[PDB]
């Protein structure tokens, strides 16, 4: 269950495809 890179991210439980979670989105 990945995250779309660009979607509702967190900045310490983020769960991004590939990328990282900045301010409010992963990418």
């Amino acid at each position: 269950w990945c995250k779309q890179s660009g979607e509702m991210c967190n900045l310490l439980d983020q769960n991004c495809c590939d990328g990282y979670c900045i301010v409010l989105v992963c990418t």
